[PDB]
């Protein structure tokens, strides 16, 4: 049960955990 309608309609695009 993955997040992936989550992800795809998200509103701050990615959650990118890491950035650099």
């Amino acid at each position: 049960t993955p997040e992936e309608h989550d992800l795809l309609m998200d509103l701050m695009g990615d959650p990118k955990k890491a950035e650099e």
